[PDB]
């Protein structure tokens, strides 16, 4: 279960670089130089890194300082063979974004948010990023009167449309991916789930330029089934990027290493990504717990990748098992994949076997055999066949 760059594993600079500051606690680790993170991640078998503008260049840097930071980062990438497949903008840390970036009530803040984003899109393209993520963590409200949501969605659409106009005007191939989250740090965050983001994207002027970057923990913070959400995103052709970590149910965003939290959901996620042939980065957005020192940080990062590879093996074994294939037929998964009425509406209406002569009792009596199928899945996950 040793990862290599061919496995496409990526990490945010802000993940392994998390200093351990939480709402009730000060930092437990010193800041990392992005250069050292690139080196350490490469040694572990990572394929690349991702960044917020403010992770790579200290906020407020001069053009000269900016150039020097990028120069050192570029050298680390060249020294290691590491890539930068995705970037994003920090529109949440600075107090100016306390009511949002793109949907701040203050118009001047919204304009600044767009300019800050655009500047980093240029840099992202320069560093080779194919995906530009937006997490609207400050977009929302703690109280009902503070945010007219229809107005806010108008502003959100305007922002994304402008960003699409910009990339098109520069001939960039980069695409956007919205990363949903239901709450935290706002009481309620706009576009709170994969569903809400997907629906919003359909109203953008150039919908083809936008997808989702769903995070395991975030959908789980709404008690939702992450594999189900990913399936809907795939069904819509919008899984542009994936965001991997762990979470124990409905509480604050834990960002545990991937495999931690809901282990069986991680199994079914890997099963789906591999079955669907998802070809993008396998990106980790996780926090090594603040209990850890730097050795613990790298152990937690290594664990992300190891757990993906273990689950990939077990899912593949599950699907390849002739006994499982038989169980899938017993549970009529084959029938699920067949059209309900390829014969058409009129034929359906005229088909007495569909209603007038349908034996509902005989159909009802047929067990689905899902428990046997699921215990085969459990046995495969646990290596207990
Ligand atoms: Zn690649
Ligand atoms: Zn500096
Ligand atoms: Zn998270
Ligand atoms: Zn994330």
């Amino acid at each position: 279960y040793q990862p290599t760059p061919e496995d496409r594993f990526t990490f945010g600079l802000w993940t392994v670089g998390w200093e351990g500051r939480d709402p009730f606690g000060d930092a437990t680790r010193r800041a990392l130089d992005p250069v050292e993170s690139v080196r350490r991640l490469a040694e572990l078998g990572a394929h690349g890194v991702t960044f917020h503008d403010d992770d790579l260049i200290p906020f407020g840097s001069s053009d000269s300082e900016r150039e020097e930071h990028v120069k050192r980062f570029r050298q680390a990438l060249d020294d290691t063979g590491m890539k930068v497949p995705m970037a994003t903008t920090n529109l949440f840390t600075h107090p100016v974004f306390k009511d949002g970036g793109f949907t701040a009530n203050d118009r001047d803040v919204r304009r600044y948010a767009l300019r800050k984003t655009i500047r980093n899109i240029d840099l992202a393209v320069e560093l080779g990023a194919e995906t530009y993520v937006a997490w609207g963590g400050r977009e929302g409200a703690e109280s009902g009167g503070a945010k007219d949501v229809r107005d806010a969605l108008d502003r959100m659409k305007e922002a994304f449309d402008l960003l699409g106009e910009y990339v098109t005007s520069q001939g960039y191939d980069i695409r956007f991916a919205i990363e949903p989250k239901p709450n935290e740090p706002r009481g309620d965050i706009l576009l709170p789930t994969v569903g809400h983001a997907l629906a919003f994207i359909e109203r953008l002027e150039r919908p083809e330029l936008y997808g989702v970057n769903p995070e395991v923990g975030h959908e789980q913070m709404a008690g939702l089934n992450f594999p189900h959400g990913i399936a809907q995103a795939l069904w819509a052709g919008k899984l542009f990027h994936i965001d991997l970590n762990g979470q124990n149910g409905i509480k604050y965003d834990q960002d545990l290493r991937f495999g931690a939290g809901d282990l069986r959901a991680a199994f079914w996620l890997v099963d789906l990504l591999e079955s669907a042939g998802y070809s993008g980065p396998r990106h980790f957005d996780f926090k090594p717990p603040r209990t850890e020192d730097f050795d613990g940080v790298w152990a937690s990062a290594a664990g992300c990748m190891r757990n993906y590879l273990i689950l990939k093996e077990r899912a593949a074994a599950f699907r390849a098992d002739p006994e499982v294939q038989e169980a899938l037929r017993a549970s009529r998964l084959d029938e699920l994949a067949r059209p309900t009425a390829a014969d058409g509406l009129q034929a359906l209406l005229d088909d007495r076997s569909a209603f007038e002569e349908f034996d509902v009792d005989a159909a009802a009596a047929r067990g689905m055999a899902f428990e046997r199928l699921d215990q085969l899945a459990m046995d495969h996950l646990l290596g207990a066949r």
